RNA sequence: UUUUUUUUUUUUUUUUUUUUGCGCCGACC
């Protein structure tokens, strides 16, 4: 509106890079939110080549 | 013409059968 005085550029960018792993984050509670952030650092997988 | 020292015997071989501690960081239940 008239009132405002910026935009955001990106919701989904306020949360880190393990958060953003998470599909579909506002649809789940926030302690499993933080859970699945916090295992998505223990997962294996190709890290490095 | 002159005194104040004492005396005796009993103990054996060439030598022998496994890192503790300190502190930090991450993480699980």
């Amino acid at each position: 509106t008239e009132e405002h005085t910026h935009l955001e550029l990106m919701p989904a960018a306020i949360l880190g890079i393990p958060a953003s792993l998470v599909p579909y984050p506002e649809h789940n509670a926030a302690p499993r939110n933080t859970y699945g952030a916090g295992m998505a650092k223990q997962s294996l997988g190709l890290g490095w080549a």
